[PDB]
């Protein structure tokens, strides 16, 4: 079935296009399996390891993690499942925000050129969305000095393998899509973003903006503890928060699911 369209990855390869001169990378690993490469990463920063620009990338992960405690689930050589170090005690903490939007606009553009249906683009704060369906996951994590930032990206991960309302490149029409050449482009475009968030480039929250599914629609959001808010996003202010227009009340959300309404 898909599993003739799931070759392994090329960690030698991936090497020699993502590390070396005129590249922020130091460091690329590729593993059979693992827990979680978020966890994983966290570990080794927590017995003191720097793991600034430090790339792991799992073929399969067993007990993926997702936001509030929820998970994520994947089978082997389907996904591109990679965590990223990146060092950011240097920038306020106010913006830390900013950098979970940046890897999901990292992640988006790495793979755009591929698929045009519609809803295609960001839901906040780090869901990719094409034709309704969740193409990639975003988790970012604190560990000090640190910020671990995690992505699932559905390469020809089948709906009915993860969850109902899933999606991939290959659900989108991409016959043979290409694992070694995505997570290259995901890779450099992550580097940029990252780049462009600790120099507070405003470049960043402009083209944010540009992909945004979820900034002048209807939407309901699921707070932290069980309550619901039904209003219309309006924008995302500089911390990286949604703002919501709740019959002509401004309601900032700092976290929360999003829920796109007719
Ligand atoms: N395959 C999948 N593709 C679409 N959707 C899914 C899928 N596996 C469940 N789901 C569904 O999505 C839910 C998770 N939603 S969430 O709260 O916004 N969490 C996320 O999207 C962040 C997920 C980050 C995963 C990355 S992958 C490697 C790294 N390590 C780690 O443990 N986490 C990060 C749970 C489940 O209902």
């Amino acid at each position: 079935d898909r599993d003739r369209l799931r070759p392994p990855l090329d960690e030698r390869s991936l090497r020699d296009q993502l590390i070396g001169a005129g590249s922020g990378w130091r460091q690329l690993d590729v593993v059979a399996q693992t827990g979680s490469t978020n966890a994983d990463l966290l570990a080794r920063a927590a017995s003191g390891a720097d793991i600034d620009g430090v790339v792991l990338i799992a073929e399969h992960q067993t007990a993926g993690r997702g936001r509030h405690g929820r998970g994520w689930a994947a089978t082997a050589r389907a996904q591109i499942i990679l965590s990223v170090g990146v060092r950011v005690v240097d920038v306020p903490v106010q913006a830390w925000g900013w950098l979970s939007l940046a890897a999901g606009l990292a992640v988006l553009d790495s793979v755009a050129p591929l698929i045009p249906p519609a809803e295609t683009g960001l839901k906040w704060p780090n869901d990719v969305l094409a034709r309704g369906g969740k193409l990639a996951g975003i988790l970012a994590e604190v560990a000090q000095p640190f910020v671990v930032l995690g992505v699932g990206l559905n390469v020809t991960q089948a709906p009915e393998e993860v969850d109902p309302d899933a999606t991939s490149l290959l659900d989108l029409g991409v016959a043979a899509p290409d694992r070694n050449r995505i997570a290259s482009r995901l890779l450099r475009e992550l580097e940029a973003r990252i780049i462009q968030w600790r120099n507070a480039n405003p470049q960043l929250a402009a083209d944010y903006r540009a992909r945004s599914l979820t900034i002048g629609s209807r939407v309901r959001v699921e707070l932290p503890g069980g309550q619901d808010v039904v209003g219309i996003a309006r924008d995302i202010d500089d911390q990286g928060r949604l703002c919501l227009d709740v019959g002509g009340r401004t309601v900032v959300v700092s976290a929360g699911d999003v829920v796109h309404l007719r």
